[PDB]
């Protein structure tokens, strides 16, 4: 609906240029007709186009130097005119000649005092998925993104402000990081810092943030721009000595490490959705910083929490095993009734010293369930209650499973206080969610770490993508199997005696975890052998080994990038383990340079061999 | 804790150089300030640094030739000064200028009679995982490891001892093998043998061992340095004739083959932990030596021991089958009691001539169990009782299984002598350990050989790495399944009737080796169908085919290097079969050159075609 509208304006621009002889003579290189048109009476010079454009805009848009000079002589006030549309707001011909890199025509307008500070605020210039270029809003921003070193020098001599910000707060150094040609953006980055030295108006140009707060150093890590990230560490490192093939380099760790309350560079890479940002983790000062925090304070504090959680789940498991049960007080209803025991009442549950030992174990699992919710739930109140916490749901799925576990413990606490029947259903969820959260503590081991990335990408990328075709085949054949055996005696072959059982039987015959139905003492119905032969070929052979072959490719892809997926689990673990543990037991990383004559900041030394 | 300490000294070195004007003028190339400082009164010349360094140490460390010459004129006694720290003990500036390769400044110190024999015994020079360079302790050792042919010639002219040894006993030829650039180390190896000819003080420089006993020939094979190993066989081979495209080369086999009581080169490659050393086995005189020892005396003596072991295990199997059993004398306790027979007493066991035939077979399996322990156990007494024999445990795991088998035979010997109940548990271990040791004798066949390397790397690299996540899922769902059926009648569905059975049932439902529980005559509990549907998706589909896909990659990696893993099993078999068989039936390999005019050593001839 939006691409349909701006295709209708680009064809309407071409109709207006074919109707007006003034606009048509500016498209072609026709100075013969522009002499004849402009010598007429009043000429209709300031007429609009379909884009709100003037005739001097067309001459700069089609690289017509000779047509533009005729218009500037005959009408000198066309230079100060912006486009008055919606999709090209504020754009002048001084914007257009910069992008088309017409060196003779930029000097021509600036001789006629063209504005170097007009703001091209149209929707064909905002950072959008619909726009193929994001150049900024200023002509100095336009010339930097087209790699024109001659015009960037020529604009600053005429007064182009280098510290100007667009609607996103981005300076020209922020926009050069967002450009697709990364090697040419490094040379233009150096050139724009050569001119920023003049009596600093605030903190310098590479230290000015945008409306997100990011500096050009932190923006290169959020956007995954690894080429610019290496280029901006050269300002931040410092070589101490060089002993033959040795080199001792001292790195900054100011905007990388967690200085204060702001988000550090490690927090912004884990949070962001662009998965190109996780290549910053392989770059040198960040790579030895993560290994330093994990081997010193990360891994000891993580293996303590993993061992306290095992003793909690073993204490929870034995309270479910020794739960209060008594023989049933009523009598059996049907011959299909299998039940022999039922739950004791609350006053009846605690009446012996062995129930007092269990009550100690039940208070441990209730208090531990509250401590989980005191740590996890106040994060949804600080962050956004639905959306901005839902970003952490797709990031860490073990946040959900331990809040759901702690919910299930307090449900069967309430169902114990009031004497409620059916505590087996909140317990059974809590046993399997309680134990399968021990697979969270497998990222402390590099070999066991990305096994849970395999289990995740097989469920949410293979099973949740192919089970819609399996459920189609189960519903087809279970409905067939149900009406075949609908006229029969279930006491011989009872796999399909009602419709919910025929769906659970066909799910189990799909996966080949119960045997195929057979009696051999009675004549089975005729359609059964034909249907089950057709079922066993498409379900058990073909579609079951489809899924096993799909999951075998998910295994191969995760095991290939086995090292860089584990080291991104450690950054997410170390960052989480700082924002919840108190500061007195987490020392700050690196060597502080107060009593070494280096300032107030916190350095990190790397020694290598070339 | 150790890297944190020597980061604090490298920043403290930079503070002391910024405080003293004498040290700061030696870091920069400032001969203007060194003229003004040294013309003062007493100047504080011999002040220390944070590394125990002098001002003449800084000038050599930062490549300041002009700053160093001012210091040597004004203070000529700074040349004889070592660093008095702990981490740079004994290092002088004559060490530093050699590593930085400053040719003008090495001649300057040696003109002022600098010591060419000072020992840099600091912990930044010991062979350690923490040190990135191991250059030795002498300036001749430093110049050889930086590939400076001009300084090695210049040091020997001033009296550098070429036979000097560091704290590890390594000469300069030992250290050149330990260097990472292998091609440049070959040219420096040749240069240092050109100077060692002067009236040999002992056996020559390439034949002097270190405190481990290794010569530079044997050190290249232990360290896996295959480039230096080819370069040092050129001294050891000898071309007999060249008949067109043919060439007859006669190889040495002095330090390669088992000469006396010392460990040969074949014994040191199998023993060592660096698995780069097994590429020496593909090099020509070692490769045809292993094939010669195996095809002549290795494989006949190995197939005799494999056939005697089959007849021993078949004789052990029939003594377990015909074991003494009688009907039970007591009466049944419970309806769950299944037992119908029990063991006979010792006086009752041997009372017929068919028991006398078994007694012959039981003496064979007792005597054979003692002979295993007389061969295997006295190896743990000669080697280190815990640690240095534990190196052979990780090397050969079939040493453990045949000592454990021989232990299990003598347990049920003792349990037969005293009439002890429960001989089925030491026998059942001994049947499966007895028969699965026949897979030891599968390396005699090249096709069957590395099948047991597959079985090993799947157990100790896939199963012992993923079963911690399976046991989490088994304990989760077996605890869920136990409390679901805890209120039921076990006589219909008894898979989970107590907690140890529910763990063995869930282990068997994981692996899909028993069928899923179903009755269809009774109403099963409601949570069972939901839990077993969740179990059968994550356990049987997803996590069971994870492990099968992991083991499929272990198969692919071992089958790729199928030839070089079998030929390393033959070296370990041939070496083991020499140190236990007597010398009269193992002839020495090669042709001895006594009556061929070649000396006392033992050659091996290889004929090839180019
Ligand atoms: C990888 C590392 C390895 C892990 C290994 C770890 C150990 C793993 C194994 C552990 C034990 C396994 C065997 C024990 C079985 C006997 C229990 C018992 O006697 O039950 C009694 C009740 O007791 C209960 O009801 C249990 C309640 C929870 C116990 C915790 C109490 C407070 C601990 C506070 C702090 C907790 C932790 C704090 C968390 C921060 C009564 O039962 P019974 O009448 O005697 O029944 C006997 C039946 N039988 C005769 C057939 C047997
Ligand atoms: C990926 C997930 C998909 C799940 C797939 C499997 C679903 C599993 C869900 C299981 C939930 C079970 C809850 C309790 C069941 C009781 C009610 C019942 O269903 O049976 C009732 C029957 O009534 C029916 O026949 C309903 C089935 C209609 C067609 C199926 C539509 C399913 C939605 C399609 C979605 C499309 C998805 C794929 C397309 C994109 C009563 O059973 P009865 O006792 O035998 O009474 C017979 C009376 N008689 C004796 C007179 C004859
Ligand atoms: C790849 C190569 C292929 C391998 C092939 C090799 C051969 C493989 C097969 C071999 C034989 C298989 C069939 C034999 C079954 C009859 C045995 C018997 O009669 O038992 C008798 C007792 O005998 C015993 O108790 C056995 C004790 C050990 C025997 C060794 C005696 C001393 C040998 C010293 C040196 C040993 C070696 C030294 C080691 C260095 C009594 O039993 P029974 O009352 O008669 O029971 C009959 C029941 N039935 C009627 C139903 C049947
Ligand atoms: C890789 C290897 C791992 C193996 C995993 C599987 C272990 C296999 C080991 C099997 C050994 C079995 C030996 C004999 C069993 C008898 C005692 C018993 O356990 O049952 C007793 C129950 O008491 C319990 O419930 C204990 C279980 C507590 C929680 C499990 C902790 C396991 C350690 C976690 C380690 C974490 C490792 C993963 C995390 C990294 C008695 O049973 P009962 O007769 O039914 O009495 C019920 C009384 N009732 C009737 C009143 C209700
Ligand atoms: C699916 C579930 C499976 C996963 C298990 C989850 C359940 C249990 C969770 C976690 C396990 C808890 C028990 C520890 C056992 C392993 C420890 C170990 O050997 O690691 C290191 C020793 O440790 C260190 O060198 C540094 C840490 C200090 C010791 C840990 C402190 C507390 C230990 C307990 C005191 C508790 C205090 C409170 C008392 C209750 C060895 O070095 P590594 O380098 O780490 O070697 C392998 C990693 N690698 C592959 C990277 C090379
Ligand atoms: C009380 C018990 C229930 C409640 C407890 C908590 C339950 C919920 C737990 C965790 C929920 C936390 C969020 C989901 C986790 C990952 C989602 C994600 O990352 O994006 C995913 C899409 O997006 C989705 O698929 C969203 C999930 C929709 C279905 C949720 C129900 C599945 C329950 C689970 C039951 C499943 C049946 C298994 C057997 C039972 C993409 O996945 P990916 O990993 O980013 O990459 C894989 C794609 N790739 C392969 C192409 C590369
Ligand atoms: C999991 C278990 C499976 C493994 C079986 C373990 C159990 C039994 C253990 C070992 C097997 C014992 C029986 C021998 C059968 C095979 C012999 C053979 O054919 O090999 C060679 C013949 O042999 C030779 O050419 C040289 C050796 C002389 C013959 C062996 C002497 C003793 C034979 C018995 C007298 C006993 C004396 C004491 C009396 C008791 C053939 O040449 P090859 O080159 O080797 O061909 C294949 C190898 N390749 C792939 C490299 C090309
Ligand atoms: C009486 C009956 C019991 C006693 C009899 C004797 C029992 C003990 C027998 C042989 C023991 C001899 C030493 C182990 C052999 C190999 C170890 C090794 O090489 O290093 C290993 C690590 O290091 C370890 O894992 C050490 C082993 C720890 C567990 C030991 C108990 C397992 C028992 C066994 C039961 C398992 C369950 C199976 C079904 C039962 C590394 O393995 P790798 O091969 O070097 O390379 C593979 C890694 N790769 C794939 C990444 C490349
Ligand atoms: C009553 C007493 C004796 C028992 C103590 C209970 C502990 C076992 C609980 C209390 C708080 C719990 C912690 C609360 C929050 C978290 C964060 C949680 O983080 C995630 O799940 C990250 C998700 C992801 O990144 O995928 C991991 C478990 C952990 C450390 C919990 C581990 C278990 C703890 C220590
Ligand atoms: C009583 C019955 C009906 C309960 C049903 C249990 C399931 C709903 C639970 C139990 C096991 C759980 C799984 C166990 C482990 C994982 C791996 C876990 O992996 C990650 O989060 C990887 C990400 C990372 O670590 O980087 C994602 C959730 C998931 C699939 C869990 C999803 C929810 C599952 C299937
Ligand atoms: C495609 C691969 C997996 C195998 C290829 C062979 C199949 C197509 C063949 C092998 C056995 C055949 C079946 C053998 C016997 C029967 C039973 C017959 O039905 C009855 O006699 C019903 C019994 C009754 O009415 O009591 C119908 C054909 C059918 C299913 C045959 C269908 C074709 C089958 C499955
Ligand atoms: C009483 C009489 C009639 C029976 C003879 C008993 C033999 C069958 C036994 C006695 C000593 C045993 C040997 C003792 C030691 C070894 C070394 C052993 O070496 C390893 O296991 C290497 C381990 C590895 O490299 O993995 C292999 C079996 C072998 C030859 C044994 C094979 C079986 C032997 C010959
Ligand atoms: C009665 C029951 C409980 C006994 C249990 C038996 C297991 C503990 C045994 C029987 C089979 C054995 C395995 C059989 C064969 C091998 C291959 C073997 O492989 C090698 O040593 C390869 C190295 C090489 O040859 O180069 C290592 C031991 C291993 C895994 C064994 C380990 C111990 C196992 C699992
Ligand atoms: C993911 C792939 C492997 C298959 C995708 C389809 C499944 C998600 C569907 C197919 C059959 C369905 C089951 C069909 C019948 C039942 C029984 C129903 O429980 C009962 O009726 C219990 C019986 C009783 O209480 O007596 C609960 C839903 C459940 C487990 C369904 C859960 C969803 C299942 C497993």
């Amino acid at each position: 609906s939006w691409a349909q509208s701006r295709d209708e304006q680009n064809l309407l621009q071409q109709k207006r240029i074919w109707e007006s002889p003034l606009l048509l003579a500016a498209k072609d290189n026709d100075v013969q007709a522009l002499n004849k048109l402009l010598k007429y009476e009043d000429c209709k010079v300031h007429q609009r186009g379909a884009m709100g454009e003037t005739a001097l805009h067309i001459a700069a848009l089609y690289d017509n130097l000779e047509a533009a000079m005729v218009l500037m002589e005959a009408a000198p006030e066309l230079v100060f005119e912006p486009m008055t549309s919606e999709l090209y707001e504020g754009q002048t011909a001084l914007h257009i000649a910069v992008v088309n890199q017409n060196m003779n025509l930029v000097r021509a307008l600036l001789a006629r005092r063209a504005s170097v500070s007009a703001r091209a605020t149209g929707t064909a210039f905002r950072r959008s998925p619909c726009n193929l270029i994001y150049f900024g809003e200023h002509p100095l921003s336009f010339a930097a993104c087209v790699n024109s070193e001659e015009i960037v020098r020529l604009l600053i001599e005429h007064g182009a402000d280098i510290r100007a910000q667009d609607s996103l707060g981005n300076t020209v150094l922020h926009i050069l990081i967002l450009q697709p040609n990364k090697t040419f953006a490094c040379q233009m980055y150096n050139l724009l810092l050569s001119y920023d030295r003049h009596g600093d108006h605030l903190q310098p140009l590479d230290l000015v943030p945008n409306h997100q707060g990011l500096t050009p150093f932190k923006l290169a890590g959020v956007e995954g721009n690894t080429v610019m990230f290496q280029h901006l560490m050269q300002k931040r490192k410092h070589t101490q000595w060089t002993y033959g093939p040795l080199t001792s380099t001292l790195y900054d760790l100011t905007e990388i490490d967690s200085s204060g309350d702001e988000q550090s560079l490690l927090e912004l890479i884990i949070t962001t959705k662009k998965r190109e940002a996780r290549q910053i983790l392989d770059q040198t000062p960040v790579k030895e910083l993560v290994s330093l925090k994990w081997k010193r304070y990360g891994r000891p504090y993580f293996c303590m929490l993993g061992a306290i959680y095992l003793l909690y789940i073993i204490c929870f498991t034995m309270c479910c095993i020794y739960r209060p049960l008594k023989p049933r007080t009523n009598n059996r209803t049907s011959p299909r009734d299998n039940t022999l025991l039922q739950q004791k009442l609350l006053q009846e549950a605690y009446m012996t010293p062995k129930d007092d030992i269990r009550l100690v174990g039940e208070l441990v699992t209730v208090i531990g369930a509250i401590i989980i919710l005191l740590v996890e739930v106040p994060d949804i109140f600080r962050m956004g209650v639905t959306r901005f916490f839902g970003q952490t749901i797709l990031g860490g799925p073990f946040h959900v499973l331990i809040i759901t576990y702690a919910f299930m413990v307090l449900v069967t606490m309430v169902m114990r206080l009031i004497s409620a029947s059916g505590e087996v259903v909140p317990m059974s969820f809590a046993l399997v969610l309680g134990w399968c959260n021990v697979m969270y503590f497998a990222r402390g081991f590099q070999m066991l770490g990305p096994f849970t990335i395999m289990i995740q990408k097989m469920i949410f990328g293979d099973l949740m993508r192919f089970c819609w075709l399996m459920a189609v085949v189960i519903l087809g054949f279970a409905s067939a199997f149900y009406i075949i055996f609908q006229t029969e005696d279930p006491e011989e072959l009872g796999h399909f005696y009602d419709y919910p059982m025929a769906l659970f039987s066909t799910f189990e015959l799909f996966l080949t975890i119960i045997d195929g139905p057979a009696n051999y003492n009675v004549d089975l119905p005729f359609m059964y052998s034909i249907t089950y032969a057709a079922f066993a070929i498409i379900a058990t052979l073909l579609m079951l080994n489809l899924l096993i072959a799909m999951m075998g490719d998910t295994h191969w892809r995760v095991a290939h990038e086995r090292d860089e997926l584990w080291r991104a689990q450690i950054v997410a673990t170390t960052v989480m383990l700082e924002r919840k543990l108190p500061r007195c037991l987490w020392p700050r990383s690196g060597i502080c340079g107060r009593e070494y004559g280096l300032g107030d900041r916190w350095f990190l030394r790397v020694e290598d061999r070339q």
